[PDB]
């Protein structure tokens, strides 16, 4: 049975899309240029990536967007259309595209018992356990979206000035104290803040940012949340992503964990 014939049919594809050429940088700020086409997702990219690069078997590697203007990033969900997303660049940016390794991207799924039981206190699981909690949270009928809430620090619109208030995230998106709602999470991209307690005369350093993608200048339908610690941080992040991407972030691990 001939299946080279399966092989010749892939490079016909790979011949008809049209290419463009990205700059990549590195962990050291080294750069590299590479092909990718427009149908490519972020898992194509880093696999060619790594498949060009030494490369090394890591769970943790990432590409990374800086949004240089607002002085913050976000790395890619691995099932993003890469190009539809450099697009939203201005012509003259100066954002940045790294490759590298980030403990951050999949945190949640090697200990979703910090994450995902609504617990500001970390606690260890049996391997076996995170599997079932894992599947029973992604898998079903529906997302179970945990259950996070607490009071943030919100930026005022246009405003180097802070407020706080008690949010809470469900499905629908981020409301405040019954309810009000905040923000809907489909037509919002989450970032972290760079250094915002200098920039935004923000409490502290541990700064969440959502913005729709399009945006690359100030702008007051960019939204600032600001934690009073990492922690609370990196539970909204994550609560937002299983929020916002939900079984399909559950996918884009296992393939991770696939190239280990």
């Amino acid at each position: 049975k001939a299946e080279k014939i399966r092989v010749a049919l892939e490079k016909i594809k790979e011949a008809q899309v049209k290419k463009l050429v990205i700059r990549v940088h590195m962990s050291d700020d080294s750069s590299k240029t590479m092909m990718v086409d427009e149908r490519q997702t972020v898992r194509q990219v880093l696999d060619n990536l790594m498949d060009k690069s030494h490369c090394g078997y890591s769970l943790d590697w990432s590409l990374v967007e800086t949004v240089s203007e607002l002085q913050m990033e976000r790395i890619f969900e691995d099932h993003e259309n890469l190009v539809e997303n450099l697009l939203n660049w201005t012509r003259d940016s100066q954002n940045k595209l790294i490759f590298m390794e980030r403990i951050e991207k999949y945190a949640l799924f090697k200990n979703p018992q910090n994450y995902l039981l609504g617990k500001k206190e970390t606690a260890e699981m049996a391997d076996r356990n995170k599997e079932v909690l894992l599947e029973e949270c992604f898998c079903g009928s529906s997302v179970t979206v945990p259950e996070i809430e607490g009071v943030l620090w919100l930026k005022d619109d246009g405003k180097k000035s802070w407020k706080k208030r008690y949010f809470l995230l469900r499905a629908s998106g981020i409301y405040y104290v019954d309810l009000v709602c905040f923000l809907q999470l489909d037509h919002v991209n989450v970032y972290y803040g760079q250094d915002y307690r200098n920039k935004y005369k923000a409490p502290t350093d541990y700064c969440l940012v959502l913005k729709h993608p399009q945006i690359q200048k100030k702008s007051q339908y960019i939204k600032y949340l600001c934690c009073d610690d990492v922690r609370t941080l990196h539970q909204w992040v994550n609560g937002i992503r299983i929020a916002k991407y939900g079984k399909q972030l559950y996918m884009n691990y296992q393939e991770a964990l696939k190239r280990t």
